[PDB]
């Protein structure tokens, strides 16, 4: 089945991945160097083994698409995916004047109570940001990701780069070029952030009229990691494909540390018990084809039909 | 055989790589996305079914260490590998007065005697950038390649990162660190190159320890490319694992475009009928470990018994 290879690299992991101590004290399993393909003409890769919320996959693809950073459109969809990000800052600014909030991540993981007045100070800061105009702009843009870095890259001379915008239209006029590239690496930024791009580099590729992406994920969390991002490439390879007209190829993934965490092994042999239905098809708005104009609407998922969702303590 | 992976992938583009013409007009047979490893404590991976110039490429590995961009230093240990990118702007400056070079590099292959008068201005250029240090300041140093973008990444701020230096650190204080990772690629400067970086990324991991390291080439000539590569990162690898004191697990080699030009079918098909030998055995010295203080002296091969090398034109 076409998500069988996710299924192979958990089951790998599982056998052959040595355990490797990481950042968060919690523990993995890991192997470094691992590749996977998905015939994107057999069907999108949202895993039926499990159910996978894509519409958190299509809201965050498009705010990169838009070269947005501000959280306030995500919340304005009720994705709430990088909402940590932002709301760590508030919290240790001057202005911020509540609850000690330190290591609320994990703090929360550890009493219900925190987990309290820590979801309510949350809640609060995700209303100003939707409503607080001069508040978002302070605490609602994020900065330094996918969307800057593919759509607005700073250079020395103080112009921005949109490389996603350039390379599309290498395609359109060089589709035999070996360098159609996208990088979300600056070692000039890199040592000040919190968190460094995951997804460091992909690239395209055109032969016979068809459309390929290579991505280069330096780490990977293959329980609650993986199933996400495999979504967010294979639709941004069939939006880039749709905007220049070719037929669409196969999403390589390309990992470097693909890992999990000690705390996720009975729900991974779980799953793996599970045998995979057919692949959903996906549909694009034919009439429109500037992919950087798409909205929720534009895109649509058919014939999904997954297993229950399977809930898993996140590593923090 | 420690070398099968390569004959293995020569193979495969002989089987299904589909044809796809590229920016020489020469034509090729490619596949996209690919991956091969060498257990580097099996032995080196430097080809025994085809002989190859270990020289050249522990000159050319030591001149990227020294974050130098000048061909001087080459030229002092007679590698040519980086000529025809310093000759090409001298034959193209104001100061430049002599036979029109145009389109040299495949001028040259379709006439003996345009060969010679060219051959004849490239052997003066070679003398003066050895001999002539203000000419050489002028035209022996690339600006743009490996050794600067290694260690000397200008900032917009105005500095210069030294990455490599920087990951050797992280790697001595923080090993099962899943960032070790150093990139060639700056958007800012990849649209005014000749020849953007193809050796895109690579990425260090520890574990057991043992240092592994996987490299992310965009584009790679299967028969005259490739047998290099491998030499260069693999030997990379035992560096860096000699001056952080772990031991040396495997060389991880991702490709984006692989490809076989038209004009080495014959040659390749040769190769494939011989048999590999037993892998060369690397030996560092032993009393040095700072690895940029090193030189030719400090790194010898052995047990090398290659068949003969075989020719075969490079596409210009
Ligand atoms: O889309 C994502 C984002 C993050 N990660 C995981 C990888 C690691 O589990 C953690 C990042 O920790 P470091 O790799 O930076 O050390 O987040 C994913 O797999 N997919
Ligand atoms: O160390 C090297 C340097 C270059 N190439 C090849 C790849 C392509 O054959 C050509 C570069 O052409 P473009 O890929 O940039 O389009 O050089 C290699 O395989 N190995």
């Amino acid at each position: 089945m076409l998500e069988q290879p996710y299924l192979d690299l958990a089951k790998k992991v599982l056998d052959e991945g040595h355990f490797k101590p990481d950042r968060t004290h919690t523990g993995t399993y890991s192997i470094f160097g691992h590749q996977m393909r998905f015939d994107l003409s057999k069907g999108f890769p949202l895993l039926t083994t499990k159910k996978v919320p894509f519409g958190l996959i299509k809201s965050e693809l498009l705010w990169f698409l838009h070269g947005d950073t501000n959280i306030r459109f995500l919340l304005q969809h009720r994705n709430h995916i990088w909402d940590e990000w932002a709301f760590e800052k508030w919290v240790k600014s001057d202005e911020y004047h509540g609850p000690d909030m330190t290591d609320f991540g994990h703090r929360s993981q550890k009493d219900p109570e925190f987990a309290a007045v820590y979801h309510e100070e949350m809640a609060k800061f995700d209303d100003r940001v939707l409503h607080d105009d001069a508040f978002a702009a302070k605490y609602g843009d994020l900065g330094l990701v996918y969307g800057s870095q593919w759509r607005a890259w700073h250079t020395s001379k103080g112009d921005t780069i949109d490389q996603l915008g350039d390379v599309i239209e290498q395609i359109k006029t060089h589709p035999y070029s070996r360098k159609l590239i996208v990088s979300a690496w600056n070692p000039e930024d890199v040592p000040t952030m919190a968190l460094p791009p995951c997804h460091t580099l992909y690239q395209f590729y055109v032969n016979d009229g068809k459309l390929s992406l290579q991505l280069y994920q330096r780490s990977a969390d293959i329980f609650l990691g993986v199933p996400f991002n495999i979504a967010s490439y294979a639709l941004l390879t069939h939006l880039v494909a749709h905007e220049c007209g070719l037929e669409v190829g196969e999403f390589i993934h390309t990992f470097g540390d693909a890992h999990l965490y000690v705390n996720h092994l009975d729900q991974i042999k779980e799953q793996l018990s599970r045998t995979p239905r057919p692949a959903p098809t996906l549909q694009l708005n034919p009439d429109k084809h500037d992919i950087f104009d798409f909205d929720m609407k534009d895109i649509k998922l058919l014939n999904y039909d997954p297993y229950p969702a399977i809930k898993a303590p996140v590593a923090v």
